[PDB]
């Protein structure tokens, strides 16, 4: 039902700072080794007044690597499915909400993505367009309320060097009952989201993604 070899499908809408956009991808990876790419389109709102950065994480947790004893609560998710919501607060002001529901419909994944960012500063990275990409992250996974809640720090390359700080806050929901999900232990994923091609003003991305998720291999005393 997951396999080795998965494809998925996207449509996103929505606003950054008073700017309405769509965009589309279809894409393709390996759910098992956390491998992932997508093709991503401008379709409506192009070319956009803000570093598109801003949505690379907007666009996939089937497709994370779950590997000593890890139950994986995405993949058990399914058939039915999971969805996730997220604040994502930039340290000089912005704040991106990005709900999505992820399903499983004839042999494709598909994503709905809806993203509202407000306060980005006019004079700010985002806005100018001065960005370079994203730093590889760790988000900690903790489980609450028979869901699982992340916390993750990003670092977004600047021109000149540097970084913008964002901190992510992130829900995740299962559609399938309790009952039926082996929650996980408070756990780890370490994840690197590359920008492979662009084109057309950033109307064409090409966005890759691994992810390996893990316990503390740390010696413990106790």
């Amino acid at each position: 039902l997951i396999t080795e070899n998965m494809h998925m499908k996207l449509y996103m809408e929505g606003t950054v700072n008073n700017h309405h956009f769509k965009c589309t991808s279809e894409g393709e990876g390996k759910p098992y080794e956390g491998t992932q790419t997508m093709r991503i389109k401008v379709v409506e709102g192009g070319p956009l007044p803000f570093a598109f950065d801003i949505l690379a994480t907007s666009f996939s947790k089937t497709f994370i690597n779950h590997t000593q004893g890890i139950p994986d609560f995405f993949k058990q998710s399914f058939p039915e499915g999971f969805t996730w919501e997220r604040v994502t607060t930039y340290e000089d002001g912005g704040v991106l909400t990005a709900t999505q529901d992820t399903s499983l419909q004839d042999g494709c994944l598909i994503y709905n993505v809806k993203i509202r960012g407000v306060n980005f500063p006019s004079n700010g990275p985002v806005m100018q367009k001065k960005t370079l990409g994203w730093e590889a992250s760790t988000e900690m996974l903790y489980p609450a309320d028979g869901g699982l809640e992340g916390r993750s720090d990003m670092a977004l390359k600047l021109v000149g060097g540097g970084h913008l700080i964002c901190n992510l806050k992130t829900t995740y929901r299962s559609k399938k009952p309790a009952k039926n999900l082996k929650m996980p232990g408070v756990y780890y994923v370490d994840r690197r989201l590359e920008r492979i091609k662009e084109a057309d003003k950033e109307t064409y991305v090409e966005q890759h993604e691994v992810a390996v998720a893990r316990y503390c291999d740390l010696p413990s005393k106790l």
